[PDB]
């Protein structure tokens, strides 16, 4: 399950990223 931690994890960045994003624009 470590890679599978590592998908979400991974898609985590990019949703934060996003919102970072977006909460700044």
């Amino acid at each position: 399950m470590d890679v599978f931690m590592k998908g979400l994890s991974k898609a985590k960045e990019g949703v934060v990223a996003a919102a970072e994003k977006t909460k700044q624009g």
